């Protein structure tokens, strides 16, 4: 049974690595996307850094910081925020990422979060 929270450690992959640059063509289906391919273990995470987000494709699919106090076992809590034409469908604290499909790109760091299922 889902719990709330699944803790996760995410490969960190850098921007000009990626083969799949985003998880489809809308709100809806890149969320339910991302969410498909963090319980297989084939989600990445890209940093955010001047240049990262034009090279990769809209809808974005971000990670973002949901409390303060807990990071249980070294796990940030994060939870699920995406944009499109601007506009962001949730509200949360900081950006740690923009997530993207994983298919075997080697990552530079791996990044421990404790993810929030819906």
């Amino acid at each position: 049974m889902e719990k709330t929270h699944v803790q996760l450690s995410l490969p960190v992959l850098q921007v000009r690595d990626v083969l799949v640059r985003g998880f489809g063509d809308s709100v809806e289906e890149v969320l339910s996307e991302a969410r498909q391919h963090l319980k297989d273990g084939t989600c990445g995470l890209v940093e955010v850094e001047k240049g990262v987000l034009p090279q990769l494709e809209q809808p974005y699919v971000f990670i973002k910081r949901s409390d303060a106090r807990t990071a249980p076992h070294g796990h940030v809590m994060v939870e699920l925020v995406a944009e499109l034409e601007g506009i962001q469908y949730g509200r949360s604290g900081e950006t740690l990422g923009v997530l993207v499909p994983h298919v075997g790109e080697i990552p530079v760091a791996y990044r421990k979060v404790l993810l929030r299922k819906n």
